[PDB]
Order: C-alpha cells, then structure tokens, then sequence
DNA sequence: GCAAATCGTCGTGAGACAATTTCG
DNA sequence: CGAAATTGTCTCACGACGATTTGC
C-alpha cells in the first residue's frame, strides 16, 4: 500500500502509454477449478542496453522484477494486491490505457465472487475480452468464448 | 513563447521517452552555404488509429502538425524557434532523451555562428553525431565526417 | 487450487533517419 | 540561401500474448 509521488506517476503514466502494456489473460490450466487461471500483468518493455531504467522502476515502484529476453528486457508486475495499489494511483493520469487499467482493477476487485460461480467467472472473462480489444491484440487465443467451452 | 503546464510536460516527457524521438540530421543540399542543411526534429509516432492523440498534441503544443504514413502517424515539429521554447521546458523531465534534448538546444543556439564559419558549422555537425549515437541510430549516412569532406 | 513465476514468440508500432521539393 | 515541408522506408524495439512450471 505504498504511496507514490504525483510527479513520478505523471511521468510514468506517459511512459507506460508509450512503451507500457496492461495485460489480462485467460490461461488454460487443468489444476484450476474452471480449467483456467486469470492473470493480470503490468509491464514495461525496453531495449536491454537501457535495462537500468527498468531496474530503477523496481526500486521506485517497490515490487515486481526485470526479466531478460535477448535484445529487450521487461519490467514485470504480476502480484495482484500490489498491482491493484499501483494502477489505482496511476490510472488517473493514463490516456491510452486508462480503461484497460480500470478494467484490470474491476477484475481484481471481483476475483473472489468469480471463483464461486461459473457465471461470475465467465462475466469476468468478458472483462479480459475488452482489455485485449483495447490493446493492439494480434496473437490472442484463449478468450471468454473458449472458457464458454467449460459447459460440462 | 507559449507557457506549458508542468503536469502536461511531466506526462509528455514520459510519453516522449517512450514513443518519441529527438532527431538531428545533416542533409546534403547544394543550395546551402556549406552544401548541407542542419535539420532538427521533435516527433511522436503512433498507430494511425490512435492519431487523435497526436492531433491532440498539435492543439496542446500550439505548433507543428500530424502526417500519416500508412498504419502509422507522426506528430512533427521542426520549427526552430518553437522547438527551442518547447524543448527548454520539457527537458528537465526527460530521463531517456534529456541529453539529445539539450544537444538540440545547444545546436539551435549556435546556429547563427555556425553560419559564418565552416569550422563552427563543422563543430556543430559533431553535435549531431552525438545525438545520433545517443539514439538507436540504424540507417544514418551523412555525418560530420562526410561533411568535413567539404574541405576540398 | 490458486497466485506468481519461467521462458518464449508473433507481428508489428514504432523510432530514426534519407532523398528531394517548396517558397518567402 | 535557407527554414520547413513532403514522401519514403529500413530495422528494429517493442507491445501483447501463449505454454508450462513452481510453490504454498
Ligand atoms: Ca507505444
Ligand atoms: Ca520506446
């Protein structure tokens, strides 16, 4: 529940609208009650020679980590509670991904009720459909419709 | 000289560091005193379906324009005076391209002297190399070197 | 059984120039 | 002569997922 400096948030909001990405995914996995995991991820991609900027974010945001993948690296935050805290404070300054942010927050706020009824779970999966819609989605496979293929 | 709002500057500096670009070029042209023109440019690129954002920058910067080039568009600003005013204010908030920003500022300020001496002008082209090196330059051809090739 | 991590890849959406032209 | 525009495009540097594993 760390509090972030406004100016920091202002700048980061901009940098995120540029290189950032708010992602919601439906992950097929048998070990889950409804055969799928709900996964929310905030990230920031950057050329690895500039990994330092991403490393600094780790210290500034206070959570998350940086992963390597060749010529590029990523700042990653998958932790639901800290993610909810971070986006809550970032959301008011975003402009290109403010809705995917508010959609992720709504998804988190609903997680519990969702693990209860197959319908709450599907409706939430409709939220993840909207997020992918908002982003420049191009390699998406598991949608809420595939989840609809739970009917059993 | 327009007086931009700090918060708009904070957010934009972040957006610029992400999708923006601060460019300094040496264009060979036999109409110029030293057979080359010095071109400085501030730009923000974005998928054209998201151009409203660039059109938005036109109205907020109060100068410059947007051009389409397929599925992608660009907010462009190359007017020397507006560029100086604009970059002087954005610079203190830049984190990734502050150096190129300040290089342009300095280039802009040495312009007239760079016009009365193949040496000043020579030195200035050396300022441009630096901006390119700082950037992820990958198709550059005309450098201060190819320009020293005037001394003949 | 679920949160969070590990490791990879598709197809761009950018960044960063070049070549040439326009016109006060 | 030169400030600014117009048009083109190379090479990524990203965005945005997917498959599977780890761990309590
Ligand atoms: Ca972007
Ligand atoms: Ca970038």
């Amino acid at each position: 529940n760390t509090k972030y400096n406004k100016e920091f948030l202002l700048y980061l909001a901009g940098f995120v609208d540029g290189d950032g990405s708010i992602i919601a995914q439906i992950r097929p996995n048998q070990s889950y009650k409804f055969k799928h995991q709900l996964s929310l991820t905030f990230q920031v991609t950057q050329k690895t020679q500039r990994r330092w900027f991403l490393d600094k974010l780790v210290d500034e945001i206070g959570v998350g980590y940086v992963r390597d993948r060749g010529s590029v690296s990523d700042y990653i935050l998958s932790e639901i509670k800290p993610l909810h805290n971070f986006l809550t404070q970032l959301q008011p300054f975003l402009k290109l991904k403010q809705k995917q942010a508010n959609l992720v927050l709504k998804i988190i706020e609903q997680l519990p009720s969702a693990k209860e009824s197959p319908d709450k779970f599907l409706e939430v999966c409709t939220w993840v459909d909207q997020i992918a819609a908002l982003n420049d989605s191009k390699t998406r496979k598991t949608t809420s419709e595939t989840v609809r293929a739970v009917l059993d």
